[PDB]
């Protein structure tokens, strides 16, 4: 049996800036693979870094101030109001900094997955925008992939059911093995599981969509095409 | 949530801060040793701190998306990393309770009664108050194993067609059944 | 000096950005893409800059009290 | 024709004011006093309303129907 499909990304991630600011560098190849966590832009630190700064010395300050009252007021030498100011001003100052090492750390925008990053939508030197509505690039684990499978509900439990009467080549719990026909005509030469715990179904057809799974090193596979699944 | 985090704690910060004041000021003016007009404003300033840090909680607190109901989430309508704003038009994700699960069918007013009265002549096996016991059929040809309820309290009415529309109940644990199917109910 | 360290750091952090700000618009305002009312200003904030570190150095300076004359 | 009278009228006023603005702007730039882009813009603005107003004049005159030829 042959079901038609479409190889999908495993998974998914956009790029985008959570601060104002202009494009300083952007430190990836287009199209390259990158990792989770590793930057991808630099967006121009000047500023925020300067705040950051100037933001903590304000803190030293009012806090030496705050702390030096604490110990005065004890002692009745200042007044209870002058050490409420004074540590009001110390709380303050500590929500700045705090503030302002959050958007110096969002300066650096990091791959929130790790897969391969396409083209850049964003020119160095841009401006760029916290809440933009556009995103910056776009990455997807391109490894495993999937491979989006369509059979009208009915098939679905035949097909289960030969998978619990020992029928179906076990794969896994719900999984059955499978192997993979481009619309090339060529055999993929690795095989995969084939789930079949549904994710979607189109209630206007009723049809239900499963997923199948193979591995893909060497990037042979690519989201969009028409394939293939075989059992 | 890194900023409503850090907003949230900047608010409490400020609200303890005021709060203070506040407390402290209502006891002077107690004895005129501060003008009525700066207590008001001391205890003004208070409750707006007292609000702000509300609705700093509220904010920060639908930074974690809980799930509405418990159901069979499917596919995430949104990426990872992806921009999300209150009120924007799209759904992030639909979760459906598929265990018990309903199957719409849909008889001409006249057979409702028809069904309603045999149900009650003891012509039907009861499954319960107005419900009798039914068997479904898949498309497929083949007999669902289980067996539920049809309950004959209407649900809706094509006034257009007059033909009402009833539901029954199977139980649905495995996940065999899926919305969408068209099936038969028997009796 | 806890203080006198962090406001010595705190303003370098500013020069860096205002310098390299001023640096910048004196660029465009040779493509007259920027008027020089703009660019007056912005060299104007370097020069401050450049002097608060000065005496933030200074400051953070006068912090180790050394001794001017050697004896008992 | 109390619309097409009043939208060109509405227009008119317009231009008469984005005119004003593009001509200042243009004395500006030659003293450096703004950017190109900006004398850019409001001379955009500029050429966009004396566009309108033009239309405008066009469709009020049509408010008067002629005929194209001489006869029966
Ligand atoms: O921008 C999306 C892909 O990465 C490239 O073209
Ligand atoms: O929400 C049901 C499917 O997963 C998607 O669209």
């Amino acid at each position: 049996t042959e079901l038609p499909g479409r190889t999908n990304a495993f998974r998914i991630a956009e790029v985008r800036p959570q601060v104002n600011g202009i494009i300083l560098k952007r430190l990836f190849k287009e199209g390259s693979d990158v990792k989770a966590g590793q930057q991808l832009y630099q967006i121009d630190p000047a500023t925020y870094e300067a705040d950051y700064q100037s933001a903590q010395a304000n803190l030293a300050s009012t806090q030496e101030q705050a702390q030096r009252y604490k110990l005065l007021v004890a002692d009745q030498a200042v007044s209870k109001q002058q050490y409420a100011d004074a540590n009001a001003a110390y709380l303050q100052s500590k929500a700045a900094v705090e503030q302002a090492r959050i958007n110096l750390r969002y300066t650096k925008v990091l791959s929130p997955i790790s897969g391969r990053i396409g083209r850049s939508a964003v020119t160095e030197g841009a401006l760029v925008t916290n809440g933009q509505a556009n995103a910056m690039a776009t990455v997807q684990q391109l490894d495993p992939i999937y491979v989006d499978v369509t059979q009208p509900s009915t098939a679905l439990l035949r097909l289960r059911r030969e998978l619990a009467s020992g029928q179906l080549e076990r794969a896994g719990d719900n999984a059955a093995k499978v192997s993979l026909k481009l619309e090339d005509g060529s055999q993929y030469p690795l095989e995969g599981r084939l789930e079949f715990s549904e994710v979607s179904v189109d209630e206007g057809t009723g049809s239900v969509t499963i997923r199948a799974v193979f591995p893909n090193p060497n990037n042979e596979l690519l989201p969009g095409m028409f394939v293939h699944a075989q059992l």
